[PDB]
């Protein structure tokens, strides 16, 4: 077939890209077993294979192959239009129940709190297996990722688009059965610093949800969460955020003036409701806590459905989190004949900069939100130098650990911070820098991470775009790894909360998140006594 060679060609690129641009490769080939060339092969075996290959197929066929290292951050999109969509949404319960958390507004015979059983004569567990990745791991992260895709379907990243009548064995709340039969909205089809830390994923979903209806907040990065209030308003803030203030009663029955505070996506310019001109969503943010800093004992952060975004604007407001300074981790990275020639424009910017004006002269006032300071344009110096310790010594494979930019440490705004308690919400769908929140601030202990473990660690990605015959739009590939010690960060991928705690069926039932939100007050509670949450009671 004419397909299948130029199929099996474009192939022996990416085949090629793993090899020389994506950071996890060596990482990879251990936990997982990933061997390339043999999942390589199995690609040529799909293709040679398959009767008639259909183009589509073949994008499929490549998707998956990328899609195996298991890397959210990896994967590949295709200029497709196709695609399939229900207008309806789920969550999956503790004990691991469905429940329908959100239908559209198309009025059907459907309405919430419904648990759903079959689709087609399936039960779901079933039916979601089939959209499952090549080397799953039966991960909490991955088994939503699925569910995600349910009932969206995109070609663009080689989904196998469906159409037509469908069954929907839903479980009424009274134990009795009904099945639905509904039709699927179809479509016919006619730097390397400086890219946003996000998975490919998004970027195409986006895009999806804003085109088609769906605009509910169960999604990833909606401004608001999904979290009903946790008590009586007191305070609220008609911004671009969304942020409150209640008051608490604990196990006695005396008040205290909880914060409410819900970080969305780390891509700013993208946040739901934001004008150019005008003010940018982080100096609005810094407004939200020196309201905090004096009318509130502690704060809740609900950090839950975050895609990732700007490493400097999470570095950002960070920068406000905290009065004190707080360690930031280090990553090996990959360079190429440009990272190099971005940071030969670093040095040659700030040279000669010994004044902390001299400092904010160059840099600006600001980067996106972090404040310069000498010791800033001093980070970027010895950021700019270090590229080029790794570049001419045969390592490019993996240069030795380095700090995101020149940055060791987090510095207090010398404007704004909130010297009190804070607890992070966190769970399944957080990436890349979702990861580094609260990570970093775990790693100081400055938080109080609960809920369910990250959608997994982040780093800068490689958007390889590149000339081919069968439809890849483009290619991202994970560019940089996380370090400990002196190496080999993992076993997992994830920031583990200190709480571990699931959404319990009683709270999805009625989307009232009672019982999760207790659990949460509690353990504010505990913490607005002293500090260190001794039990979980």
């Amino acid at each position: 077939s004419l397909v299948c060679k130029n199929a099996l060609q474009d192939l022996s690129f990416l085949e090629h890209l793993l090899q020389v641009k994506y950071a996890p490769k060596t990482w990879k080939e251990q936990y997982l077993g990933w061997d390339l060339v043999q999942s390589s092969v199995s690609a040529q075996q799909k293709l040679r294979t398959q009767e008639n290959p259909s183009t589509s197929f073949c994008q499929q066929v490549l998707a998956d192959f990328i899609g195996g290292l298991n890397d959210f951050h990896a994967g590949v999109t295709f200029f497709a239009i196709e695609s399939a969509y229900l207008p309806y949404t789920v969550q999956k319960s503790s004990d691991g129940r469905f429940y329908f958390v959100d239908i559209m507004t198309f009025s059907s015979e459907i309405r919430v709190g419904d648990e759903l059983l079959e689709v087609d004569g399936a039960p779901v567990q079933d039916v979601l297996a089939t959209l499952y990745g090549s080397n799953h791991k039966g991960t909490a992260a991955e088994e939503s990722a699925a569910l995600r895709t349910l009932f969206s379907r995109m070609a663009s990243l080689g989904h196998k688009v469906p159409s037509g009548r469908t069954t929907l064995k839903i479980r009424r709340p009274f134990g009795t059965t009904r099945e639905v039969r509904v039709k699927w909205r179809y479509v016919p089809e006619g730097s390397l610093f400086y890219s946003p830390m996000v998975p490919h994923f998004w970027a195409e979903l986006r895009n999806h949800y804003a085109t088609s209806g769906l605009k509910s907040g169960y999604n990833i990065g909606s401004t608001d969460g999904f979290l009903p209030v946790i008590g009586p308003v007191i305070w609220e803030s008609e911004g671009l955020f969304r942020a409150y203030i209640s008051s608490v009663t604990d196990g006695d029955g005396k008040s205290h003036k909880v914060g409410f505070l819900r970080i969305p996506t780390y891509s700013w310019q993208d946040m739901e409701d934001f004008d150019p001109s005008g003010p940018p969503p982080w100096e609005e943010f810094a407004k939200i806590i020196q309201v905090f800093s004096s009318n509130t004992e502690a704060l809740i952060i609900d950090q839950t459905n975050n895609p990732g975004g700007s490493v400097l604007y999470l570095y950002a407001l960070l920068s406000m989190l905290t009065d004190r300074p707080l360690e930031l981790p280090k990553h090996r990275m990959i360079l190429t004949q440009d990272e190099v020639v971005d940071a030969l424009d670093w040095l040659t910017l700030l040279e000669n900069v010994d004044t902390n004006v001299e400092s904010r002269l160059a840099l600006g006032d600001n980067m996106e939100g972090y404040t310069v300071d000498l010791q800033v344009a001093e980070y970027l110096k010895s950021f700019g130098r270090q590229v080029l310790n790794c570049w001419s010594k045969g390592d490019i494979e993996l240069s030795t650990p380095i700090p995101l930019f020149g940055f060791e440490k987090i510095h207090p705004h010398p404007r704004v911070q909130y010297s009190k308690p804070i607890c992070v919400l966190i769970n399944e769908q957080d990436f890349a820098c979702a990861d580094f929140f609260p990570v970093v601030l775990k790693d100081n202990d400055r938080a109080l991470i609960v809920g369910t473990r990250t959608a997994g660690a982040g780093g800068f990605v490689f958007n390889v775009q590149f000339p081919n015959r069968t439809g890849i739009k483009t290619c991202s590939l994970t560019g940089s790894l996380a370090v400990r010690e002196h190496g080999a960060f993992i076993e997992n991928i994830g920031v583990e909360p200190h709480i571990d705690l699931p959404f319990t069926a009683n709270d999805i039932r009625y989307k009232g998140y009672s019982e999760y939100l207790d659990k949460v007050k509690k353990l504010v509670c505990q913490l607005i006594n002293n500090d260190g949450t001794i039990i979980l009671a």
